[PDB]
């Protein structure tokens, strides 16, 4: 079933579930640079105008991309040799909100498609995601540790500023389960941190997408 493949150049994402328990998906294509992390995507809707603030969706639109510091992150390692790994995000809000997000992946040669389902629940109806008010989101850096050769936990503080430049918080834990071990070098360099910066486009229909990463032994 898993065959070997190559550093990504082009991805594809198809992401969906529900949001205070209303349906939304979206599907479309990417591409990025293994050499630098950097990545762009494109999302249509298929259920028409999304009820929610597309900015809900970042930063969960493919750490493939990544390199580290001396070579492949682990993630890179494990497309190019096929074994793959799943992935599990929980984002807790300040106002109570939570949204889960599990993603698989599959590869043939540089292009990955992505299946994101997600579920969001406990968004307040005149809170910033649900009025659409969310503007940005701020640069962030990700702590990423080793807790087995089959695991990385990644953490993170997350912020949208909103309309009224006020800020609406989050924090992020994302469990990596690689189908076989990494390499025992990447636990020796323990934890990695990540700088990452987002970009939005977007209609109530369609977004483009852009992320800048830099990983750091810091
Ligand atoms: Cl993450």
């Amino acid at each position: 079933e898993d065959n070997m493949a190559s550093l990504p150049a082009t991805h594809e994402l198809h992401i969906f579930g529900s949001i205070n328990g209303v349906d939304f998906d979206m599907v479309g294509q990417g591409t990025g640079n293994p050499n630098d992390g950097y990545e762009e995507l494109n999302l249509k809707s298929t259920k028409g105008d999304l009820q929610f603030s597309p900015w809900i969706l970042v930063p969960h639109i493919f750490h493939q991309y990544l390199p580290y510091p001396d070579g492949m992150s682990p993630f890179q390692a494990a497309m190019v040799d096929g074994s793959g790994y799943q992935v599990h995000r929980t984002m807790q809000f300040e106002d109570g909100a939570s949204l889960t997000v599990n993603y698989r992946y599959t590869y043939e040669g540089s292009h990955i498609k992505g299946e994101a389902q997600v579920k969001g629940t406990g968004f307040p109806a005149d809170g910033p995601v649900m009025t659409n008010s969310l503007t940005a989101a701020d640069w962030c850096r990700s702590k990423k540790t080793y807790p087995n050769d089959k695991t990385i936990i990644s953490t993170f503080k997350w912020s949208y500023t909103t309309g009224n430049g006020k800020r609406y918080r989050s924090t992020a834990r994302t469990t990596y389960t690689f189908a076989k071990p990494m390499a025992a070098n990447y636990l020796k360099n323990q934890p990695m941190y990540v700088f990452r910066k987002t970009e939005l486009k977007h209609s109530k229909t369609e977004l483009n997408f852009k992320e800048w990463q830099k990983a750091f032994t810091d």
